[PDB]
């Protein structure tokens, strides 16, 4: 029997990085919006705080921080600030990451830099909040990562491989946290529309990409806010160590 | 931002077969009590029934419907009926199946049955319903496949190559499909607290599947129903070609 | 320490299906001319006439046999006469199969035909001769699978999805064989340059596909002979229920 | 047809890591017996000299190096020490790597020692003997990866993911290269008798691998010897960003 309530986040605490802008925001927003108390860690702080007041004006509960997801310090911080001013960490949603396309020849602290990004900070959070949600009983913790770990082409051996172990990494934390009865999850996006996507696709590229997608229109947001929510949320209960791809059902590359 | 309607089926009309029991029984009251006018389909008619008092109990607007999904008259003739008492199709839930562990020299007729109840039902379903949505500007259509289409056992030839094909087809019907703005997508439950699952399973069997399952529980048909009626809810409009697995992080096997 | 004896299949017997033309041609040859004794089989009857003669001038040892993989009466034929003309089976290999792109539209007998090409013969030919390799301490079955069963496009329905069936039926299959010491593997293989590449492949096609593919050439028939050779060689003797991809790195697609 | 001298390593120079015991002495002395002139490569130098007075005792020709891949000063070292002995570098089998077993709650140092061992070292090393390749017209790389990558278990988030690192680094990294005709893949065996097994396994645990394994026998070194000779060989020539899995068809696990 279908119960509305199930689909919200009425009471739970979460915690969003990188979540001033783009997807990140979108969550924050939608996540809020559904009864959740929100803490919006970015690294560019004015737009953290814009996302704050967007989610006050709305009825909602924020706080900002102004973390650097690529420093042990900053995480261990962003950790603390979290459980003072909400008092609890039900949620975290670890949206921060990135890197992008790279050729063969690039410096190594390029390759390393985006397994900072992507799995270093995402698997060192996780630590430092696991022991609060097991504390409660029980939490939930999902990742964005990407299509790239299952796609194949040049010039993404940095990204591509970084989101993978990122990918593997959530099948396995399952197994760790299942026993604290924690969820992990994660959600591989497409071409989602936002000024990243922007800054690396070409008029050219965007069609090559529409039309191998299905439903023919570039992603939005919202369709991963909407997988977040729902992946997060208690009509998931028994759904761990998935990923699950927002893509129109085609593949959208560069190269 | 957090849209409450979108998780709701409001004046959509649903066909879903094998849901006299278990986890399509669920689907069917689930669709139903969020909003949607449903055909409950299945091979025993008093089971069908029972459904459709308990729907209209609920305050929903069903209809009970003899069909056995392995013979293409009786498919039509379920599309037939479906459409006479809707009025249009915007959603296949295609869950009758089964076939089961069986040993390798078993007679070919038992082989091609697998195939029959997870394969050529399905597809042929699809055929007959794509028409009707694609005049209404679109649907989705949502396979239950299974975890063996990817776990690998002993006696699990017919079952598992026959659950593999049908998820397969949903990768590919995805792209056939997307041009009439028809969503197709499936949903590979784990060990779910259903009669089929009571008929193979032993307490042995029994703790052996919780004690490989992170999130230690059995499932509960009402898990699947929630991913199915996110999979085919508007909030998943962007969501396509994919298969979600609810096993809460673990496996659940025989052997 | 490198062996060469190991990498030959001197005193095996092995069934080769569709070897009459393309990759079943060269299988045939590059098998008989490491040492094994060669059935070919294949409905083009002048073919499998051709290839052994072919094979004798070479020195090698084959018989021919007018068989229609898609006749349970004449696939037990097939076997009967194998182990007749050559004493012992040791080799299945699996080559024949077929279907091609579809639109979703096609009758539902187009859909059932490459489930009887790619699927189930396969299945029941491999019924037919593992009680005979059983019987001589093991053997080892091999079938040419697809790309096609992992990728996803328009038109490619019925094929993909049988071919999905296949992959999975070997890693399943290699459970139930396993215990008769057989091992079950499939070779995946992209655009090989054969006439039935050629009648669904345009020039435009074509140059699509070779820049898509690291290595910029087009599949020969030796190619998957080879890796045919090593799968059923001795030097494979652990290796059992994987699918070898051999495609140049790349993804070749017609849609 | 079935030519000898494609299996054969006849004058390649090819540098391996880690080959003072367990799988990569066996790929250096099937190497160099099978025509290869290489560079054995270890952290134990005694061990590595070993290996060498072997490869030449059976006639090869062989050097030893000290090399501890988790410094890129020691893999340039390597790398110019490989070019001044040998003169050129054809095939580049990365097998030295590790880590294993490690609680959720170990020390971030722990966990990046994981990637250290099995992703930077690797791609580094690609990226110094890339171009050597090049110009000698290709080459090939090599790596030895895990089922890890695959899996998904208990106490295995630090070796897993970077396992899962390394094989997508493969197929991206085909890309990258296919251009310089090199081919890059990956063996990921199973449970290989070697003492990095034997210092993990135990009698039950020894037991229940076998107990899921179709082809019943542990794994030996020569298994992944005869897999890794075919793959760097002419025979794969248009085999690349692949992983083959030598496991005799099953999963050994800890848990
Ligand atoms: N846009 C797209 O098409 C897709 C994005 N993704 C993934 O989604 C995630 C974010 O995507 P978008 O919202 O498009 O990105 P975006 O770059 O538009 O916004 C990300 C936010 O993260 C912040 N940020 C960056 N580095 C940070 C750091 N080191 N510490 C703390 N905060 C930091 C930025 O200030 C920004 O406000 C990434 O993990 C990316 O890999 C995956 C698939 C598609
Ligand atoms: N419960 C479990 O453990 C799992 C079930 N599944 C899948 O879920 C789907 C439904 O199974 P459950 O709800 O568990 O089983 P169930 O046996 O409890 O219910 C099946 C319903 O489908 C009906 N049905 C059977 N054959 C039919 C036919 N030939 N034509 C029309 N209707 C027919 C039955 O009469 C029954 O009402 C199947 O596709 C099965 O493969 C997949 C994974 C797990
Ligand atoms: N050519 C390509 O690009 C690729 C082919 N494949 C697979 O390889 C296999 C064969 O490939 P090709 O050698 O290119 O095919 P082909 O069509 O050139 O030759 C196949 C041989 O099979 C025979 N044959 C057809 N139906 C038969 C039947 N029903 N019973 C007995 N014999 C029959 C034909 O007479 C012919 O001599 C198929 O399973 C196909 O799905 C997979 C990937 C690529
Ligand atoms: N034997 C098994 O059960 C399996 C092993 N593997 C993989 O096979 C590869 C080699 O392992 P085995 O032969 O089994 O182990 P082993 O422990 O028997 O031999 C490893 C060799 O590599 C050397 N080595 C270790 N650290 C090194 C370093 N930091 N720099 C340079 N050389 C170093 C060791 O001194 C030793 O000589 C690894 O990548 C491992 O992940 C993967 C699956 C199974
Ligand atoms: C270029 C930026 C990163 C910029 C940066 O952080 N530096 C990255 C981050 C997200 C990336 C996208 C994704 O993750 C999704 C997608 C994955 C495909 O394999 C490649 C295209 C595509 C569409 C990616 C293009 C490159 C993007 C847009
Ligand atoms: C025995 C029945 C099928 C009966 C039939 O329709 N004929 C089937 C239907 C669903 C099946 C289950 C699933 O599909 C899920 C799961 C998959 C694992 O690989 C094996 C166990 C396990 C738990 C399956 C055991 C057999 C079940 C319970
Ligand atoms: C059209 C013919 C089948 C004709 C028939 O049997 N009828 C089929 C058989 C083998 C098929 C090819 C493959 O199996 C390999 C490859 C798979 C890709 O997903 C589609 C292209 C591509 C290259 C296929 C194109 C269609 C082919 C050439
Ligand atoms: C303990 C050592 C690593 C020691 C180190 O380098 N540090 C590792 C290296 C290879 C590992 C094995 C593999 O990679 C293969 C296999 C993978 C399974 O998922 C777990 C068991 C199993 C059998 C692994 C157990 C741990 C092993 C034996």
């Amino acid at each position: 029997m279908f119960n509305s309530d199930n689909l919200r986040l009425d009471g739970k605490c979460a915690i969003i990085t990188g979540a001033g802008a783009g997807i990140g925001k979108e969550i924050a927003i939608t996540f809020a919006t559904a009864g959740a108390s929100v803490v919006v860690s970015d690294i560019n702080a004015d737009a953290a705080n814009h996302v704050v007041d967007e989610i006050q004006q709305l009825g909602g509960q924020a706080f900002a921080c102004r973390c650097d997801i690529t420093s042990e310090q900053e995480l261990s911080a962003l950790a603390d600030f979290a459980i003072s001013k909400l008092g609890k960490v039900d949620i975290l949603v670890n949206n921060a990451g990135g890197g992008g396309p790279k050729p063969f020849d690039m410096p190594m602290a390029d390759f390393r830099r985006a397994y900072e990004l992507n799995v270093f900070s995402f698997f060192h959070l996780s630590q430092l909040v696991a022991p609060e949600m097991e504390k409660n009983g029980g939490g939930v913790i999902l990742t964005i990562t990407s299509m790239a770990a299952e796609n194949k082409n040049i010039n993404m051996t940095s990204y591509a491989s970084s989101k993978a172990a990122a990918s593997h990494l959530v099948r396995n934390m399952a197994f760790d946290l299942g026993e604290k009865n924690i969820r992990v999850n994660g959600i591989a996006p497409g071409a989602i529309l936002t000024d990243a996507l922007k800054s690396v696709i070409t008029p050219e590229i965007e069609q090559k990409m529409l039309q191998h997608t299905p439903i023919r229109r570039l992603g939005q947001p919202q369709d991963i806010a909407n997988a977040a929510l729902f992946l997060c949320s208690p009509a998931a209960s028994w759904v761990s160590g998935q990923i699950l791809t927002v893509s129109g059902g085609g593949v959208q590359e560069l190269n």
